[PDB]
RNA sequence: GAGUAGUUCAGUGGUAGAACACCACCUUGCCAAGGUGGGGGUCGCGGGUUCGAAUCCCGUCUCGGGCGAAAGCCC
RNA sequence: GGGUGCGAUGAGAAGAAGAGUAUUAAGGAUUUACUAUGAUUAGCGACUCUAGGAUAGUGAAAGCUAGAGGAUAGUAACCUUAAGAAGGCACUUCGAGCACCC
């Protein structure tokens, strides 16, 4: 849900970020976007699924980056509340 | 008048010079820079002169310019 | 504010390598290569020898090719001391702008 990330208090931006993020569990839901590598989503979904946090998957990643902020669009980005 | 190494240029009768570019070592994380080494050239082509032609001479191919009715001639 | 290019498939910054390396100085050492140079007189042109080539003139000996052998430095290669860097990619934290233009 792009809705869930263009608002939201605290998020982080990133693939390396987010999983950094995961690493010590101070994320409330993750986002995905489908059409990003595999190579760079599989190994942030794996840890995802296994720390037992949500895990959606969004359309476009650029729309993503978009309602992150950024602009350039991003593989994947966390809500860490 | 221009034509010379990959490029940009020199070479005003003595077998072809420099810069940049290329290779090799330095130099195993990968490039760049650098510092040392080497390789490469029917001098557009063919004759002529000469011991010796990139250089002078004749012919000829390509390019720019000029003169001319044209053929041709000149730089 | 504007025009481009690039950026979470990581802008940028710092750290870490790079490295006590390249290298500049002060010495030690006297072999390998590279480069420069070879009395006077002829001569445009000479380190010496050899083998081909080729030779008009000048010369004791000529210009090309292929080898080999000599001293003088100037060099890079090897040691010691004191000094001694560096750009980008990859690495590690931080994560949003940076470069060119008016
Ligand atoms: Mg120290
Ligand atoms: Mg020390
Ligand atoms: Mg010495
Ligand atoms: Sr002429
Ligand atoms: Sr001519
Ligand atoms: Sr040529
Ligand atoms: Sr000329
Ligand atoms: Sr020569
Ligand atoms: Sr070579
Ligand atoms: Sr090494
Ligand atoms: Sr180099
Ligand atoms: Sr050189
Ligand atoms: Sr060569
Ligand atoms: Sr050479
Ligand atoms: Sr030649
Ligand atoms: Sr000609
Ligand atoms: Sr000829
Ligand atoms: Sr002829
Ligand atoms: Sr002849
Ligand atoms: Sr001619
Ligand atoms: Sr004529
Ligand atoms: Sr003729
Ligand atoms: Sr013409
Ligand atoms: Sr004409
Ligand atoms: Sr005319
Ligand atoms: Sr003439
Ligand atoms: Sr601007
Ligand atoms: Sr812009
Ligand atoms: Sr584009
Ligand atoms: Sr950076
Ligand atoms: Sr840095
Ligand atoms: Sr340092
Ligand atoms: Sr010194
Ligand atoms: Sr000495
Ligand atoms: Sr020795
Ligand atoms: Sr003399
Ligand atoms: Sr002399
Ligand atoms: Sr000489
Ligand atoms: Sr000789
Ligand atoms: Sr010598
Ligand atoms: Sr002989
Ligand atoms: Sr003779
Ligand atoms: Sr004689
Ligand atoms: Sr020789
Ligand atoms: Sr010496
Ligand atoms: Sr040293
Ligand atoms: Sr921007
Ligand atoms: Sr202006």
């Amino acid at each position: 849900s792009y809705d869930k990330v263009s608002q939201a208090k605290s998020i982080i931006i990133g693939t390396k970020q987010t999983v950094k993020a995961l690493k010590r569990g101070s994320v409330k839901e993750v986002v995905v976007a489908k059409d990003a590598d595999p190579i760079l989503t599989s190994s942030v979904v794996s840890l995802a699924e296994d720390q037992g946090i949500s895990v959606s998957m969004v359309e476009s990643m650029k729309k993503l980056g978009k309602a992150c902020g950024i602009e350039v669009g991003a593989a994947a980005v966390a809500i860490i509340l």
